[PDB]
C-alpha cells in the first residue's frame, strides 16, 4: 500500500533519504513551484495503480510527497546500485549468479507483461540490485507513470538507444509491443557477460541508429570471459530484426530455466 508521506516524514533531483520512522529510502522530488492542485487524485491514484504491481523483482513504490507546490516519489533503497553498477565492480560475479540474475530478470518481464505493462525502458539501469544480489526491475524514467512523467515536463517546474529495438529507431510513431522489451532483454544479457555496454567503438548517434536498424547487433567476439553457447543463442533469437519472430518472456522461461537448474546454478 502506497503512503501519501510528508516532507516532514524525513529527516532535513534524487537524494538519500531517511525516514523518520522506517528508514532508508530513494526519493526523487518530481515538481516544485505553482500549485496545480488539480492533478492531485490522479497523480495519487497513477501511483496507486504503479504501486498494485506486486512481485518478488518489481520494485516496491514505498510512498508519495503531494504538498502545495512539491510532489515526490518514494522508492525502496536498493543496495547495490542498478545491474551495470554490479557489473563493472572490482569483485567479479560468478557465472550462477548471473545466471540467476537472468532467470530474476525473465520473471519480473514476465509478471509485467502478465499484467498488461510494456515496459519500454528495459536496460540495466532499470535493473536494480540488493545486497544479496537478487534484482527487481524499476522505472526510473517514469515511462509507465505517464502522469508523474507529464508533472515531470511542467514548463513552471524548476536517453540511451543500446535498447532500443531497432523498429523505434528514427520512428516514434511505432508502437511498442512485449517484443520491444525482448529486444532489450537481448542487449542485457550480451551487457551482462561482456561487463560493459554494447557499440564502444560507434562514434555518432546517426550511425549507430543506421546500422543497427541495418542489423549490426553487439560484438559477441567482444565477451572475453566465458558465456554459455546456449546464452549466446538466446541473446541472437531475442534481438531478431522481425519482433514477431523474437519469442516470449514465458517461452524463454520455459527454455532458460531449466538450463539454469542443470547447469549454472
Ligand atoms: C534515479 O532516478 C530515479 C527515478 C525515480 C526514483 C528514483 N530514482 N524514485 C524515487 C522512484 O520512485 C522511481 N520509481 C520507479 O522506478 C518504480 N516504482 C515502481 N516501479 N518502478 C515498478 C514498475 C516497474 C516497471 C514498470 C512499471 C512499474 C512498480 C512500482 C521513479 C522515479
Amino acid at each position: 500500500n502506497v503512503i501519501k508521506m510528508k516532507s516532514s516524514d524525513f529527516l532535513e533531483k534524487v537524494s538519500l533519504a531517511f525516514h523518520r520512522t522506517q528508514g532508508l529510502m530513494i526519493m526523487k522530488t518530481v515538481y516544485k513551484g505553482p500549485n496545480c492542485i488539480e492533478h492531485n487524485e490522479a497523480l495519487l491514484e497513477e501511483a496507486k495503480m504503479m504501486n498494485r504491481l506486486r512481485h518478488s523483482r518489481v520494485v516496491k513504490l514505498l510512498g508519495v510527497i503531494i504538498e502545495e507546490g512539491k510532489y515526490s516519489l518514494v522508492m525502496e533503497y536498493m543496495e547495490k546500485g542498478n545491474l551495470m553498477h554490479v557489473l563493472k565492480a572490482e569483485m567479479s560475479t560468478p557465472l550462477s549468479v548471473k545466471g540467476r540474475i537472468i532467470l530474476e530478470i525473465i520473471e519480473g518481464m514476465a509478471y509485467l507483461h502478465g499484467k498488461g505493462v510494456i515496459h519500454k525502458d528495459l536496460k540495466p539501469e532499470n535493473i536494480l540490485v540488493d545486497n544479496d544480489f537478487h534484482i527487481k526491475i524499476a522505472d526510473l524514467g517514469l515511462a509507465s507513470f505517464k502522469m508523474w512523467s507529464k508533472l515531470n515536463n511542467e514548463e513552471h517546474n524548476e536517453g540511451t538507444l543500446y535498447y532500443m529495438a531497432p523498429e523505434h529507431l528514427n520512428d516514434v510513431n511505432a508502437k511498442p509491443t512485449e517484443k520491444s522489451d525482448v529486444y532489450s532483454f537481448a542487449v542485457v544479457l550480451w551487457a551482462i557477460f561482456a561487463n560493459k555496454e554494447p557499440y564502444e567503438n560507434a562514434i555518432a548517434e546517426q550511425q549507430l541508429i543506421m546500422a543497427i536498424k541495418s542489423g549490426n547487433r553487439p560484438d559477441v567476439d567482444d565477451i572475453t570471459e566465458y558465456c554459455p553457447r546456449e546464452i549466446i543463442s538466446l541473446m541472437k533469437l531475442c534481438w531478431e530484426a522481425n519482433p514477431e519472430a523474437r519469442p516470449t518472456f514465458p517461452g524463454i522461461e520455459e527454455k532458460f530455466r531449466p538450463f539454469y537448474l542443470s547447469q549454472l546454478e
